[PDB]
C-alpha cells in the first residue's frame, strides 16, 4: 500500500495510459456491458484519480483499487443488471467481491465477431474522434480477450493508430490498409494466446510453472546473463503477469515499465541486443524486450555434464536445495539451447528431475544417472521428426487443406468438443505451417512447439467451463509441459456415437453470401467438422466430395440477380447428394 494507490498509479503511468488501463480493466470484468457504461466508469474513475492526485486525503482516495473498481461497478446496477449474472458478487465485500468478478471472466463470450468496417468507414470514424475510436477498440478487444496482456494492448492501439494514419489518405484506403492490419491482427491473436497460456499456467499450475517456463525462455533469450539476473527478471515478470492475469492492470503496467527500466539500466550484463529496445518510447520499449531475438550463445561454456552428471555433489544439491539446483539446470541447458522450444527444455528438465529422483535413492546415484543427458536424445528426437513430417505435409497441401487435414484429424481425436471450437483450433493449428515451415530446419522447433503450446492451451481453456471430453481434460490437466505430446498421441475416439444427419447443419440462406471468402471458408470448414462427426469412417475422398459440392452450392447461387431461390432449389438436392456420397 501507498497512502493513495490510485494516485501513485495515476502519477506513475500517466493519464492516457491510465485511462487506457482502466478502460481495459472494466471491459474485462463486465465484458457484456455496452461501451457507454464503460466510458462512464472510466471517466468516473479518472475523475476520482485527478481528485486524489490533487489532494491525497479526498474520500475514496485511500481505498484499494479493487474497492474503487468494485464500488463503481455496483452503481452499475444503476445501469440495469438485466444480465447481472454476477450481481451476486456486488452482494459480498472484498476480497470475495473481487474474486467473484474474476470467476466470471469468460473466454468466449457470446458476441458477434469483432467486425472490420469498410476501409473508408474505419478511416472516417478514426478521423472524427481518435479518443472514442480507440476507446471502442480497447473496449472491443479487451472484452473478447479478458486476459489479454494489457500493456501490449495499449501498444496495439498505438500501432493500429500508426497504420491508420498511414493508409487513411492513400488514393485507395483499403489496399494500403487491409494487409498491414490483418498482419497485426494475426500478431495480436498470438499475443492474446501467449498471455492466455501465462495466466492459465499461473492459475491452474501455480507460480512455479510460469516461473520455470519463464526462466527457460529468458535463458535462451539472454544466454550471457548470470542466473541471478535471469532470476530477478523471472521473479519480476511473475509478479507483473500474476497481476495482469488477475485484473490488477495498473499495478501490472507500472511493474512492467519498472522492469524494462531495470533491464535498460543493466543492458551491458544482460544483452547487446537490448540497445535497440532501450532507446525506444515506453510501450515499444517493453514490446521490444518482450519478443526480442535470442542473443548469441557466450563462448567458453563448460560442458553441461561437468556441473550436472559429474559434480560429486549432484545429489547433495538436488536434495538439499531442489529448486536452486533445477533452475540452475534449466538455466544452463536452456542458455546452451536456443534451438529447442521452451516446452521441450521444460520436459528435459523434467526427465532430468525424475532421473535424479530415481538415481539419488541408490547406493550408486552417479552410475544410475551418468547417461541422463544422452537419454535426452529420444525426447529431442520426437518433436524434431514430427515437425519435419508435418511441414512436409504443410508444404504439400497448402494452408486450407492443411487446416482441413487437421479438422478431420482433430474432430476424430475428440469429437465431443463443439464444432466451432474444433473449427477454431484446427485453423490455428493449421496456421503453424504457414508460420514456421518457412524458417530453416533448425529455427523451426521452437517456432512450432511454442506456437502449438498457445493453441492447445486455447483449446483447454475453451474446454474448461463446459467440459465434454475426458480425453481433453486429461491432456489439459495432466502436465502443462507434456500437453502437445499428449494431444499428438490421441488417435480416433473409440467411444463416440456418431451424429445424425441434421438437415440444417448443411442448410443456408442468402445471408452467408454476405460473408467474405474468409467467412465462407469457416462455413465449409464447419460443414466438414459436422461431416466427420456424422460419419467418422468416411474416406477423405468421400469427405472431399461433399465439401467440394458444398463449395459448388455457393459458387452458383451468389450470382448477380437472385440468390434466395437457388438455395431452396439446389439446397435439398445438395443435402440428398451428400447422404448419397457417404452412405
Ligand atoms: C525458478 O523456479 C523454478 C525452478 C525450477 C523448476 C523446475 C521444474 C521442473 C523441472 C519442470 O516440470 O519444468 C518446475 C518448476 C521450477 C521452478
Ligand atoms: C510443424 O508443423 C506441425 C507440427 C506438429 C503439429 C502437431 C499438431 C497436434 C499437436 C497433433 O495432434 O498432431 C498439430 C499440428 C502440427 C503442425
Ligand atoms: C493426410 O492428407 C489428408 C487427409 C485427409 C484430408 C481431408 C480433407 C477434407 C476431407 C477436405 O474437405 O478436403 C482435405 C485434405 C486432406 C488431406
Amino acid at each position: 500500500a501507498h497512502k493513495s494507490e490510485i494516485a501513485h498509479r495515476f502519477n506513475d503511468v500517466g493519464e492516457e495510459h491510465f485511462i487506457g488501463l482502466v478502460l481495459i480493466t472494466f471491459s474485462q470484468y463486465l465484458q457484456k456491458c455496452p461501451y457507454e457504461e464503460h466510458a462512464k466508469l472510466v471517466k468516473e474513475v479518472t475523475d476520482l484519480a485527478k481528485a486524489c492526485v490533487a489532494d491525497e486525503s479526498a474520500a475514496n482516495c485511500d481505498k484499494s483499487l479493487h474497492d474503487i473498481f468494485g464500488d463503481k461497478i455496483c452503481a452499475l446496477p444503476s445501469l440495469r443488471d438485466t444480465y447481472g449474472d454476477v450481481a451476486d458478487c456486488c452482494e459480498k465485500k472484498e476480497p470475495e467481491r473481487n474474486e467473484c468478478f474474476l470467476h466470471h471472466k469468460d473466454d468466449k463470450p457470446d458476441l458477434p465477431p469483432f467486425a472490420r468496417p469498410e476501409a473508408d468507414v474505419l478511416c472516417k470514424a478514426f478521423h472524427d474522434d481518435e479518443k472514442a475510436f480507440f476507446g471502442h477498440y480497447l473496449y472491443e478487444v479487451a472484452r473478447r480477450h479478458p486476459y489479454f496482456y494489457a500493456p501490449e494492448l495499449l501498444y496495439y492501439a498505438q500501432k493500429y493508430k500508426a497504420i491508420l494514419t498511414e493508409c487513411c489518405e492513400a488514393a485507395d484506403k483499403g489496399a494500403c490498409l487491409t494487409p498491414k492490419l490483418d498482419a497485426l491482427k494475426e500478431k495480436a491473436l498470438i499475443s492474446a494466446a501467449q498471455e492466455r497460456l501465462r495466466c492459465a499456467s499461473i492459475q491452474k499450475f501455480g507460480d512455479r510453472a510460469y516461473k520455470a517456463w519463464a526462466l527457460v525462455r529468458l535463458s535462451q533469450r539472454f544466454p550471457k546473463a548470470d542466473f541471478t539476473d535471469i532470476s530477478k527478471i523471472v521473479t519480476d515478470l511473475t509478479k507483473v503477469h500474476k497481476e495482469c492475469c488477475h485484473g490488477d492492470l495498473l499495478e501490472c503496467a507500472d511493474d512492467r515499465a519498472d522492469l524494462a527500466k531495470y533491464m535498460c539500466e543493466h543492458q551491458e550484463t544482460i544483452s547487446s541486443h537490448l540497445k535497440e529496445c532501450c532507446d525506444k518510447p515506453i510501450l515499444e520499449k517493453a514490446h521490444c524486450i518482450y519478443g526480442l531475438h535470442n542473443d548469441e550463445t557466450p563462448a567458453g561454456l563448460p560442458a553441461v555434464a561437468e556441473e550436472f552428471v559429474e559434480d560429486k555433489d549432484v545429489c547433495k544439491n538436488y536434495e538439499e536445495a531442489k529448486d536452486l539446483f533445477l533452475g540452475k539446470f534449466l538455466y544452463e541447458y536452456s542458455r546452451r539451447h536456443p534451438d529447442y522450444s521452451v516446452v521441450l527444455l521444460l520436459r528435459l528438465g523434467k526427465a532430468y528431475e525424475a532421473t535424479l529422483k530415481k538415481c539419488c535413492a541408490t547406493d550408486d546415484p552417479h552410475a544410475c544417472y551418468a547417461k541422463v543427458l544422452d537419454e535426452f536424445q529420444p525426447l529431442v528426437d520426437e518433436p524434431k521428426n514430427l515437425v519435419k513430417q508435418n511441414c512436409e505435409l504443410y508444404e504439400q497441401l497448402g494452408d486450407y487443406n492443411f487446416q482441413n487435414a487437421l479438422l478431420v484429424r482433430y474432430t476424430k481425436k475428440v469429437p465431443q468438443v463443439s464444432t466451432p471450437t474444433l473449427v477454431e483450433i484446427s485453423r490455428s493449428l493449421g496456421k503453424v505451417g504457414s508460420k514456421c515451415c518457412k524458417h530453416p530446419e533448425a529455427e523451426r522447433l521452437p517456432c512450432v512447439e511454442d506456437y502449438l503450446s498457445v493453441v492447445l492451451n486455447r483449446l483447454c481453456v475453451l474446454h474448461e467451463k463446459t467440459p465434454v471430453s475426458e480425453k481433453v481434460t486429461k491432456c489439459c490437466s495432466e502436465s502443462l509441459v507434456d500437453r502437445r505430446p499428449c494431444f499428438s498421441a490421441l488417435g480416433p475416439d473409440e467411444t463416440y456415437v456418431p451424429k445424425e444427419f441434421n438437415a440444417e447443419t448443411f442448410t443456408f440462406h442468402a445471408d452467408i453470401c454476405t460473408l467474405p471468402e474468409t467467412e465462407r471458408k469457416i462455413k465449409k470448414q464447419t460443414a466438414l467438422v459436422e461431416l466427420v462427426k456424422h460419419k467418422p469412417h468416411a474416406t477423405n475422398d468421400q469427405l472431399k466430395t461433399v465439401v467440394g459440392e458444398f463449395t459448388a452450392l455457393l459458387d452458383k447461387c451468389c450470382s448477380a440477380e437472385d440468390k434466395e431461390a437457388c438455395f431452396a432449389v439446389e439446397g435439398p438436392k445438395l443435402v440428398e447428394s451428400s447422404k448419397a456420397t457417404l452412405g
